[PDB]
Formats: structure tokens, C-alpha cells, sequence
């Protein structure tokens, strides 16, 4: 019973014990004589719900009266993990809870793992989301998250003979206690068709008709009695549409909601992807107007509503919104224009050309017609302004054309939103810079205005209180409980940096989780990492920018180094490597299997002992994050300069104690200037050097001539030594390494390897590594979500953010 | 608030309005002030389920403790209709919510109206389940009802243009308050695959599996606190099984649970509907064992179990217990035979070729290959029996085999499910008999002692005091509550029939009753009836069988007579018709197209005035059937005779105060003979002469030169009297009527005519007509589901019924 995990009170107590066993009975129908633990978590979570019920129900009614300014986060991803712990720390109930499952004979933190994670998401784009709805409700805005109800998320991950194997993610199986199923508020939605020309406006009509049902999720703020709601629309066949043959067949309309898409950072031009993305701006757009003539001049409409397009994936909200304007209330296309870009802003958070959305227009102009046409209006209009900016200046006009000419003609989406959107933003200083000077240069020189900056952040309530209870502790005991929601007051703790005791504390609060972590690797999947080793990570999504491989070629390098001069002592290492890769990309799924290779040969090796190991951690995912993250020493963050927009994961290993080593890329680049350089270990090609190195051309053979440990490395790969039955495992590896490497992983390979020699040198000083590590957790107050959000809302939507506790439950 | 309906105590009513409030608050998370009638409804609805709870709990550990021996009654449908009310009846809590629900401002009864109706049945057979889980819980028996949970039951009928329009029956969109999924009980069902011969016998190898999730219901028995279960098998694919397709194609798998077959009467040998009926056995049998095993000497297993098969539907379960018993427990043929017999009962419900379940070999062949080579072998050893007994009858072997010859092999499951139960049932007692003279005469020859009748039953619980409290409370003034469960007590009334207060009120209820029909006929639908003219009903499914072309001739012959005498007076009549017809039943379509098409002439015929009016009741269901039963005069049962095995809306009517008028077919010979010939309606040929029709040669055209009134009425027909705009629209029927009719409509038109007017004559003297309905409800007695029960119990499953309350909730 620690703290900041609130109070226990002999009355709370009771209450929850008594409620506990009402929902066993009533709920689940079951007894003490046959309930399982599953049984148990669900009457803890039907408990916990009550107590949000009513500040939810209270929070809604406030808005209605107050009439403030509505804030719409659109998003195709909401990765949210698991609910019942982050709802008890946001109650403060976690202690009365502890208490009152204890007195009835259950451990609490056992019932907690038998949650299963809502992973509608695939990695930092949707977690970004659930940080940021947490934020807006700890903030008291407004806010809605309008996104999809996917039956089926992120793949679970499994591990077949060291290769990736997926299997559904059937998180509905046992039921969601948290949602709240809104069938009477469901719309309908329009697909195909075609559009005729009337007397008065043009209409869109013979279209095939899908319902969308909302389900309902309370977003609880930190201990102000705030409770948001996320609404997570579901597709339903009208029962409008042989007798058995069409009742089967009205799943067909279902598979709009049905899965989640697997990739990060790649677009992948399929109809059902298109379908899910106008599924959810479609009936998100009659929510907002409804609630709108609730709240008939639209004059006011970009006063009452902002919408933010998380990236281009909510897109067609613009046209949406035109036709919707000018089609069904009549306005004239020039207001609906003004009211549109208004109330719309936009989201970039990636430049890598094979994840920026780009639609056959032979696909829209059969699913949408009515959005084409109003496409081809708003590109009209929008080089008519062009031109007259830089009257002869034709290949601009091309350029920056919403319409993509060439094999097939496309529609650049993020044209679109620039166009259509009152702001754009990056999502990191570098990234927001590299928009303005590359990608969207041509926009930026017509208007300079829009373009802004909002550094990515990460929530201090899951990231710090809930994954990290001894930290959280440790830290309140010297500064207080009011960081929680303030992080910036993390910098007290620099006066701390030289005490004799906070280190100790510090240092002890990560060896416990690290047993914690250890422990757990046994406990589930059977391992054998070693407590006193280093503790190496790199958890992220599988992608070739973020390269895992130049880790592999480092993990390798110091393998050959031990099998050198085996009785040479060197710092022990735990190596750990994990996420999933988008089933359909070949090279991530080679790259999860050189991992498993490495790790059959090094973790098997007599000579080596326990001084290296290198483990792959399976299913990686929000709930395994919260585990590893506050185990680990080191972070890797090692993406090519320019390719990582901001990066989320390293805030998080930043918070927890951990130090890291990485390329000045995304936000690393404020990170090390919040802590300062002297306390980062960086390392290679900055933004400039890669542009030097592609100006003249990057030949791989080079590195490979003139460096004899990488060679090595290569020709072991080549020859088959991790791969002994099949000696040309690795062949298409070898091949992009040496000749198609867009993310030239050896170029930084020697800087690599020198920088990691640096972090075990200081390692070996157990003290001066733990004040390098408080003297980043003391100033990674800059990326709480709390202040990318308070920027949002002051720099783009208008609206003020306040800490004032809502009138009691 | 009438005595029947038990006591509204203050401390319940308290008690129901705190709770009440509590569930729309937590549960439905809304507040007075947005709530709507189907909110209020849920609220009131979850409130109740909750007194259910504690009876549920200890009623399955009662079993449990005891372990009595258990029955299990397999059905592919179960017509529950809605749930509220008889769930308050049953607990005797009716009147009490009614004042709490009239203390918050709120009418019950239309609260009751927002439910859905559970129609996992397409009519007689589905409902006749439902009666009887009732009976059993309200006689004390460890029964369950298995079945499928389909997420769409029988389909809505709409009429567009005097055609039936089907649309999705999408009962569960807004939630079913009633059920319990059980995911934690999931068991895997196999299809598919091959058969292996290994040294210790065969082995189903390579199947493709498909898992079976239950949802349990409450069945709650009469005033006894004993609550039964209803568990329904739901199907789930593996997550098991390009990525995305594969995550899609998942439906193919629960496609299985997906709809139920809309046939009434008629086999349909599609693949979906086999795996439907392998599905519901296979989850069913491994349930049932498992249960078993915490009851290994499976010769007490016919001690503690008894199945009974719903017709064939569920017959794959002989040979699937077979397998289970030789292929995984390894018992000795003969052994497990044995076993199976004793634990396999059959009850027949037609004797209709076309609804005689006959699969194609090469079917089973394919999807279950152990079960086909275990009906060979089955087949194999019933012959050499056969054989045995009837030494060189060779006819008489090929007439039993279960193995069909001819253009493709078949398997009768009829045969099967005979051969494979120790006891075979029919409906009443002249279906019974028929099935020993005809159809099944060989098997009677061989084993006469396993050849039983049980004629149906319907419950008083759902078709009186629910239906009709006004007629119930009348007869509790006089003779107690004791005969809502114990029905036969109704023959005291007989000592009323000259009461000259008692006729009043029985004549005063059914006048109400009329009254508040003729006014939801207008509220919903608005129509036009005068609630002083005989109400004339036929509701059922529709089927040539059935007969409703035979009471459409009668109409129209009322028609034409009032159109040339019209000054002449005759007994005002409202004829009321309604069912669905199977969406691939051609002829069925058209009679309802035929009945809507007399009403267009008949109801806006100036010279008619309101006399006669011919009205299509509208998706007949078992909701509408609890509100027009009530509410009729005369109760139509013109089956052929010989056709209808039972029937059971016969009883219905009988129960609540109509006079019926009949052939001698199915339950009416019982009907009649209780209540006595001279108070029924009796008319047509008896099974006997349609055999002498048949022998000597049907031939429809000698009635049609014989009768000079069907001579018009088919001329109207053919000239396009009742189809203006489309003069051979009705040329199917004439063409059927006059050439090949399989139920001689045209001959029991004389005799059928005439008993109508006998009907007329009766009605125009109110206080006889009433003497004779007293005579009817006073002899209804053995028509109650509760005897119908006791005798299965004790003739069949050897066990005791019980009247005993259990000890509290
Ligand atoms: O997922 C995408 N972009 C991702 O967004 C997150 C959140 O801003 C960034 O931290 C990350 O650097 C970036 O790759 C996308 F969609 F752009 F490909
Ligand atoms: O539905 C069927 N049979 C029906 O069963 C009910 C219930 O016993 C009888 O009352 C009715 O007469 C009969 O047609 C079936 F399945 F046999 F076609
Ligand atoms: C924070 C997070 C991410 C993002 O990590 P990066 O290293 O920024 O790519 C991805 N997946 C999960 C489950 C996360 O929690
Ligand atoms: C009782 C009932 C039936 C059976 O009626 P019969 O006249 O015996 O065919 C059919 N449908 C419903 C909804 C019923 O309630």
C-alpha cells in the first residue's frame, strides 16, 4: 500500500467488497463454489464502472448546459490497452480496491492480467490517440474520440521455429464491460450510387445503405471527476438486405468493422480500407452536426466544432463536409468553403513516400461519386489561387495538383487537407521542419500561416503511476503528488541529483522491476536472463527505417569480440528485441527471424555464459510495454535521421529511468537538448549527412572494404553460420544490405558500435550511471501529453484548458 | 390489480422502484431526463431478471446435490415469444411492478410491448418446445432444452401489395436482457475430414473444427421456485482460421448459428441445415457426458440421462453417441448400443412425405464419414433382427432399411431414429394410430412395445392467465388458483353453465377482449371492424394442408349470396386470417396473395356494408397469437383429415372461450370427444373416407358440375373478378383446385358450408352460445402441457413430477 495510490477508508472499503459481491451474483450469475479468476475480474471491473458511471453521466450534462467548444478527434486507431487499472489510478481507488479484494482473499494484480488489451491500433500513431483522449479529459476539454469499433485488432503475435505466425485477435470473446452499446443513435451511411443534376443542386442518389451503431467508452480525467467519451462506430446490414442466401450475405456490409489493418508506417490501396475510412467520417459528421443543432446559421459552426484529422486517414472529411454544407443545408459553395477550412485541421506524422495515402480516382469515382466530383472542384479553386500567386509558375501548379497524373491517376490526400485544413502540424521540431523545406515547401511558400509544430508527449498516468508505482513513489515522497498532473515539476528533482539517498532509491526502484520483469519471462514463456546484465531494448513495430538490423549487426560485433578474447571481461548484456510485423512485408518478417537466429547461436554458446543473451519478446503490444519499459537500462532509438517524425517510445523509457542511445531523429533531438548532450549517447549521420551522402551516392561496398569486423559479419551471414540447415537463409538480407539499402544501416554502423562501447564504460559506475539517469527523468516534463495537448488547444482550436475539479460525482 | 395477479405489498413495491431506478441508472446509463419507453423498459426488465438470479443459482446446485436423473430435450426450435411477462407470472411479481412501474409515472403495458419476440421457431413444433420447458420446471423435473442460438429467427413478414415481403428477424439489436453467455464453457465440433483404421479402432482425422459457445437462459417454473435452463449453442470459429481475406472468411464457420430454416412442414436437404443439426448434437452429447462424469460405468448412464429427439432433427445424435461411446471410450459395440437405446427416445410430428427428413448419402459422406459408416453398420445389424423374425420377406427388408435405394441414396432418419430409441411417440392419439397402420406398420410388427402416443399440450401459464387475466380472474372468483396448475380442476365450472351471473361475466370478458383487439387493429394497422360481428379466425402457418383456400371459398360464398339477396339479414362476421408462408412456397404465396385480394372486394362493397369484412392478419407470431386467441368466436381447424398430427392453436382457442369448428384430425377427435360432439363444430370426411376418395379416384370436376355455388365461385376466380388489372392472376389455384389437389378441398366444401351456417344460428342466441363456450373451457383440462409432461415423465423417462416448492430463493 503505497501513497499515490490513494487512501483506503474503512468506508470505501465496505462499499466495494459489498458491490463486489453483487455483481458476482446478480451480474455473473455465478457463486464463490465455481467462479474462476475471470469471473473475479469481471465483477472487480462491473465495481469499478459503477463510480464512473455517474461522474459520466454528470460530465455530459455539464457540456450540454456550459454549450462549450466541441473537439473532435477523428482517428482509424485507438490503442488503448487495458481499462481497469488506468480507471482506479484515475479514480484514485487503486488502494481501497488492493484492500477490499484482499479481504476477500484475491490478489488483485493477478485479476488485472486477465484483461485482454483493446488493441485497435498498430503502434504509435494509435497509442498517441489514447494518450491524448487522456489528456483532453485530465484538461477538462470537450473532447470526443470518434473512431472504429474493429471486431478484431492488432494481430496477436506468435513464434513458429523462430518465424512470426498471426492469429486473430478475438478481444470481444468474454464481452467488454467497459463499453455501452448506443443502438438507438445509429445512422446510415452511403456507398456507391451515382449523382444527378436537379433544378436545385445535385443529388446523390441509388445508393447502397450501411448502419453504423456507436458504442460508448468513459474517458476519466486525473482526479477531477472529468469523464470523456470515445465513440467507436460498428457496421450493421439494414434488414432491408434465395431467403438464406441473403441473410448470409448481409455480413458483407458487417466486414466494414470487422479488422483492423496491420501496417505501420505503409499505405495499402484496398476498397475495404477505403470503405472503413468514409465509414467513420460519414456518420461522425451527422453526430457532429446533430449535436451542433442542439447546441440555422453555420456561420457560428467553426465556433461551436473543431475537427482534427489524426493524419490523412479521416480525409474525405473535407468533401464530406462540403457535400453535407452545400448538397443537403443549401449554403453556397464559398461559405461552406469558409466553414470548412475553419473547423478542420490536419495531422502529418510520417514523410515516408510509401505510407502517404494516394487513391485511384477510378476507386472514388466508383464508391464516391459525389466526393470526386467535389474533389475536383476544391483542386479548381485551389490552384486558381495558386496561379495567381505565381502567375507561369506551371510545374508548381503540378506539383502541388490534388489530382496525380500518370499511370493512374491519384488523389494526393494530404494535398487535400493542407488545402481543406485552417492548420497543419508535424508532430516533432525536425519532422515540422523537414514538412516546410521538402514535402509540403511548395504549400508552406502560398501559406506560411497554416504550418505549426506540436511535439508528440505521452501520458504521465500509464506511463509513470500505473507502469511504475516505486518510481512514482520514490518521486513523491521528495516533491509531492502535483507532478502527476504538472510534469514539468519532474526538474525539482535536479536538486536531488547529489543526494546520497534518492540515488540509492532510484537505483533500487529499477533492479526491483528488473527482478520483477525477469521473473515474469519465466514465469511466461520459460527464459534464463540474468538480473545483473544491462538490460538492452529496442520494442517497436518491425520496419526497416527503425532498424532493428543495424541492432543485430552491433549484437553480432560483440558476440565475435567475446569468441576473440574469451576470458576478456565485458560488461554483461541483455539483449531484447520485440514488436510485430504487417504480415504482408517480407523483409520484417526475415529481419524477426535473423533476431530468433542470432539468438539460437548466442544464447547457446559455452564460451559466452551468461554475458550475453539475446531474447525476442513475443506479442509485443501496450500491456507487455508496461512491463518491459520500466525494466529497462537502455533505449535504443536508432532510426536513420529523418525518417522517425517523432517517436513515442522513447519518452516512455526516458520517464522510467532508463538512458538512450540514438540518431538525432524526431524527438530524440529535443530529448537530449531538454537533458543535455553530455547526458545522451549520440550517435551518427545527422538530417544533413544522409542529404550529402545521397547527393553523391550511397555505395554500401564501400563500409564493407574498409571495415574488417563488419565484413565478418556479413560473410557469416552469407556462408550460412546462423543458419546452418539452410545455408542461404538470409541471402535477400545480405542483398539489400549491399545493394538497395535506402536506410543505409552501415553508414552508421562504426559510430554505432563506438557509442555503445561508451554506455557499458559507464555502466561500470553504477552511481554516475544512476545521476545521468535522474538527470533525465528530471527534465522529461517537456513531453507529457498534458502540454502537447494545452498547445493544441490554445494554438489551433481555441479553446482554454482547465484543472478545476468538476462538481463531485 | 386482480387477485391472480398476486399482492403489490409496500415493501416489494419499494423494494422494485429503488432497483429500478439503480439499473437505468448504472446498467443503461441514462438519467429520467433522456430515458424513452424501450430505456424504461430494459430497466424494468433487468430488474426483474434479478429475482430470478437467486433462484437460478440454487435450483442447479439443488441438482447438483441430489443428482436426479436428467432430461434433455434436443430441439432445432424453440418459439419462445417475449419473456417479461411470463417471467412476472411465474414469480408472482405482476402486480407488484405493476403499481411500482404506476408509481413512476410509467404504464406497464406499454413497456411490455417494446420487447421482442424470441422466435427461434417456425410454429407448432418450435412452440410446443417452449410449453413444454415450461411444464417441466413447474413439475419439479432436472430438465434442459438445448438448441441453437440463431442470430436471426423467423423472418418479419411485411404485406407490399397484398404480396408477403420477407425482412431479417434481427431480434437481438438491441440486446437480450434474458441470457448468460458461457464462453468459458466452449467445446469444439467437428465436420469434415476422413476415417483412419488403426490397430484399437478408427479415428476421425483432419477435420476442420468449429467451436460451439452456449448462452443459458432462465426457465422459471410455476410459482415454485424452481428455475431451469435453456442452453443455446452459438457458433465461433477458431482463431486459428493474405491476412485480411482469412480474418473475413471466419464467417463462413458461424454462418452455421447464423439463420433458422423458415420451412414449416417440409424437408429441404441443403448442406447448411445438416451441419445445423450435427452442430446442436455434437455440442450437445459432449455436454451432456461431461455433466455426467461428475454425476467409468456407462451402464448407470441410462439411469441418469434421457434424450429426447424433437422429431429428426436431432436424430444424428444415436449415431453420434455411438461414436463417442465406441471411438473414445472404447466400450464393446453391443455394449454401447445398449446404452444408447435406453437413453434415445423419438417423438414423430407428421406423417407428411415432403416433411420426412431423407438425407443424400453422398452428403454425409462428405461431412461425416464416421457417422455414415456407423449407420451402415447400424443398418447391417437391424436387418439381421428383421431378417430374424420375418424369415424370407425380402420386400420387407428393403421397406425397413434405413439405406434408401433409387436415383441417389438416401438415409431415412426416421428409420434411424426408430431403430436407435427405445420408445417412439406420436402426437394424438389418431396420429399415433395412424403411424402403426401406415408408415411405420413394419417396425409396430417388430417391436410393439415401443410405439406410445402423448398427445400435446399447450400451458396454461402463457395461454390463459398471461393472455387472458380478465377470463381467469372470473374463474379464480369461483373455484380458487389452484387449477392454473393443475388445469383439470376446470371441470368444476360445469356446475356454472346454468349461472346466470357466470354467463354473464364469461360473455363480458370475451365482449372486452373483442373491444381492446378492434382497437390495437386501428392503432397498429388502422383498419375498420365492428367488434359486435362474429369473430371468425384462422391463424396458423400457411400450407395447402391446412386448408385456408377451403375457408376463402367459404367466404366468398358468404359474398355472393349477401350480393344477391341484400336486404336478407345474416350474422355480421369479421373474418380474420393470417400466418406466413415459406419464402420458396410458391402456392402458399399466392393464397395469401388470394386472401388480401377477396378483402379488396369484400371491405369496399357499399351493398355489404358491415356485415362482412375479410382481414390478413399481419406477421402472425406467438405475441400476436397472446392477443387475438383471446379475443375470437370461432376457431378455424379445417385440416384434411388425417393431415395435422396434432395441431395445438386448436387448443388455445379451446382455453379461452371460441367454439370450434373442424374436422375430425389431430387433437380436435380428443377435443371433441372431452367437451362432448353436440358442443363442437364437427364436419367433412373422417380419415377413413378420404382413403375410399383415394381408392376410388379424386376427381374434383364432378363437385365443380354438382354444385352450382363452387361453380361460380372458380368462374369468378379464372375471370379475374378478384384481380381486375391481371384476369389469370390466380390461375395456379384454379388449375390445382380443379386438377391436382392433394387435399380435396372441393369435397368437404357442402358439409363445410352448411356447418358454418349451423355456427351463424348458434351465434344469434348470445346465452346459448355461451353455455356451449363454458361447456368447452370446462373440458380443457387435459389439454394443459402439465399433464402432457407427466406422462413422458413417467412412460417414457422414468421419472417422478413434483409439485413441491423448493425451499425458497
Ligand atoms: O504511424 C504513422 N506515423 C507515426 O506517428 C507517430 C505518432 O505521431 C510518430 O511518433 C511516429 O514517429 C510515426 O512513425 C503514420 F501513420 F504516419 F504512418
Ligand atoms: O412441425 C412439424 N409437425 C407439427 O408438430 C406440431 C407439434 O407436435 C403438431 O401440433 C402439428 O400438427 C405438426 O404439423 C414437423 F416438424 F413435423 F413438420
Ligand atoms: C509507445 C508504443 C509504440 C510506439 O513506439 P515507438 O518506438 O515510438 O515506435 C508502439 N507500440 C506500443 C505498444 C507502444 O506502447
Ligand atoms: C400455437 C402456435 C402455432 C400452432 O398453431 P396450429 O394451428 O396448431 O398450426 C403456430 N404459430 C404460433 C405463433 C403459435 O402460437
Amino acid at each position: 500500500q503505497i501513497s499515490v495510490r490513494g487512501l483506503a477508508g474503512v468506508e470505501n472499503v465496505t462499499e466495494l467488497k459489498k458491490n463486489f459481491n453483487r455483481h458476482l451474483h446478480f451480474t455473473l450469475v455465478k457463486d464463490r463454489n465455481v467462479a474462476t479468476p475471470r469471473d473475479y475480474y469481471f465483477a472487480l471491473a462491473h465495481t469499478v464502472r459503477d463510480h464512473l458511471v455517474g461522474r459520466w453521466i454528470r460530465t455530459q450534462q455539464h457540456y450540454y448546459e456550459k454549450d462549450p467548444k466541441r473537439i473532435y478527434y477523428l482517428s482509424l486507431e485507438f490503442y488503448m490497452g487495458r481499462t481497469l487499472q488506468n480507471t482506479m489510478v484515475n479514480l484514485a481507488l487503486e488502494n481501497a480496491c488492493d484492500e477490499a479484494t484482499y479481504q476477500l482473499g484475491l490478489d488483485m494484480e493477478e485479476l488485472e492480467e486477465i484483461e485482454e488489451d483493446a488493441g485497435l491500433g498498430n503502434g504509435g500513431l494509435g497509442r498517441l490517440a489514447a494518450c491524448f483522449l487522456d489528456s483532453m479529459a485530465t484538461l477538462g476539454l470537450a473532447a470526443y474520440g470518434y473512431g472504429i469499433r474493429y471486431e478484431f485488432g492488432i494481430f496477436n503475435q506468435k513464434i513458429c521455429g523462430g518465424w512470426q505466425m498471426e492469429e486473430a485477435d478475438d478481444w470481444l470473446r468474454y464481452g467488454n464491460p467497459w463499453e455501452k452499446a448506443r443502438p438507438e443513435f445509429t445512422l446510415p451511411v452511403h456507398f456507391y450510387g451515382r449523382v444527378e443534376h436537379t433544378s436545385q443542386g445535385a443529388k446523390w442518389v441509388d445508393t447502397q445503405v450501411v448502419l453504423a451503431m456507436p458504442y460508448d467508452t468513459p474517458v476519466p480525467g486525473y482526479r477531477n471527476n472529468v469523464v470523456n467519451t470515445m465513440r467507436l462506430w460498428s457496421a450493421k446490414a439494414p434488414n432491408d438486405f434465395g431467403y438464406i442466401q441473403a441473410v448470409l450475405d448481409r455480413n458483407l456490409a458487417e466486414n466494414i468493422s470487422r479488422v483492423l489493418y496491420p501496417n505501420d508506417n505503409f499505405f495499402e490501396g484496398k476498397e475495404l480500407r477505403l470503405k472503413q475510412e468514409y465509414f467513420v467520417v460519414a456518420a461522425t459528421l451527422q453526430d457532429i452536426i446533430r449535436r451542433f443543432k442542439s447546441s440555422t446559421n453555420f456561420d457560428a459552426f467553426p465556433d461551436k466544432v473543431a475537427i482534427q484529422l489524426n493524419d490523412t486517414h479521416p480525409s474525405l472529411a473535407i468533401p464530406e463536409l462540403m457535400r453535407v454544407l452545400v448538397d443537403l443545408e443549401r449554403l453556397d459553395w464559398d461559405k461552406a468553403w469558409e466553414v470548412t477550412v475553419k473547423t478542420c485541421a490536419y495531422t502529418n506524422h510520417t514523410v515516408i513516400p510509401e505510407a502517404l495515402e494516394r487513391w485511384p480516382v477510378h476507386l472514388l469515382e466508383t464508391l464516391l461519386p459525389r466526393h470526386l466530383q467535389i474533389i475536383y472542384e476544391i483542386n479548381q479553386r485551389f490552384l486558381n489561387r495558386v496561379a495567381a500567386a505565381f502567375p507561369g509558375d506551371v510545374d508548381r501548379l503540378r506539383r502541388m495538383s490534388l489530382v496525380e497524373e500518370g499511370a493512374v491517376k491519384r488523389i494526393n490526400m494530404a494535398h487535400l487537407c493542407i488545402a481543406g485544413s485552417h492548420a497543419v502540424n508535424g508532430v516533432a521540431r525536425i519532422h515540422s521542419e523537414i514538412l516546410k523545406k521538402t514535402i509540403f515547401k511548395d504549400f508552406y511558400e502560398l501559406e506560411p500561416h497554416k504550418f505549426q509544430n506540436k511535439t508528440n508527449g505521452i501520458t504521465p498516468r500509464r506511463w509513470l503511476v500505473l507502469c511504475n508505482p516505486g518510481l512514482a513513489e520514490i518521486i513523491a515522497e521528495r516533491i509531492g503528488e502535483e507532478y502527476i498532473s504538472d510534469l514539468d515539476q519532474l526538474r525539482k528533482l535536479l536538486s536531488y541529483v547529489d543526494d546520497e539517498a534518492f540515488i540509492r532509491d532510484v537505483a533500487k526502484v529499477k533492479q526491483e522491476n528488473k527482478l520483477k520483469f525477469a521473473a515474469y519471462l519465466e514465469r511466461e514463456y520459460k527464459v534464463h536472463i540474468n538480473p545483473n546484465s544491462l538490460f538492452d531494448v529496442q520494442v517497436k513495430r518491425i520496419h526497416e527505417y527503425k532498424r532493428q538490423l543495424l541492432n543485430c549487426l552491433h549484437v553480432i560485433t560483440l558476440y565475435n569480440r567475446i569468441k576473440k578474447e574469451p576470458n576478456k571481461f565485458v560488461v554483461p548484456r541483455t539483449v531484447m528485441i520485440g514488436g510485430k510485423a504487417a504480415p504482408g512485408y517480407h523483409m520484417a518478417k526475415m529481419i524477426i527471424k535473423l533476431i530468433t537466429a542470432i539468438g539460437d547461436v548466442v544464447n547457446h554458446d559455452p564460451v559466452v555464459g551468461d554475458r550475453l543473451r539475446v531474447i525476442f519478446l513475443e506479442n509485443y503490444r501496450v500491456s507487455l510495454a508496461e512491463k518491459v519499459i520500466p525494466a529497462a537500462d537502455l533505449s535504443e532509438q536508432i532510426s536513420t535521421a529523418g525518417t522517425e517524425a517523432s517517436g513515442t517510445g522513447n519518452m516512455k523509457f526516458m520517464l522510467n529511468g532508463a538512458l538512450t542511445i540514438g540518431t538525432m531523429d524526431g524527438a530524440n533531438v529535443e530529448m537530449a537538448e531538454e537533458a543535455g548532450e553530455e547526458n545522451f549517447f549520440i550517435f551518427g549521420m545527422r538530417v544533413e549527412d544522409v542529404d550529402r551522402l545521397d547527393q553523391r551516392g550511397y555505395n554500401a561496398q564501400e563500409y564493407y572494404d574498409r571495415i574488417p569486423e563488419l565484413r565478418q559479419i556479413i560473410e557469416q551471414l552469407s556462408s550460412g553460420f546462423f543458419s546452418p540447415k539452410q545455408p542461404d537463409l538470409f541471402k535477400d538480407i545480405v542483398n539489400m544490405l549491399m545493394h538497395h539499402d535506402r536506410f543505409k544501416v552501415f553508414a552508421d554502423y562504426e559510430e554505432y558500435v563506438k557509442c555503445q562501447e561508451r554506455v557499458s564504460a559507464l555502466y561500470k559506475n553504477p552511481r554516475e550511471w544512476t545521476r545521468m539517469v535522474i538527470r533525465n527523468i528530471a527534465t522529461s516534463g517537456k513531453f507529457s501529453s498534458d502540454r502537447t495537448i494545452a498547445q493544441y488547444a490554445r494554438e489551433i482550436w481555441g479553446v482554454e484548458p482547465s484543472r478545476q475539479r468538476l462538481p463531485a460525482p
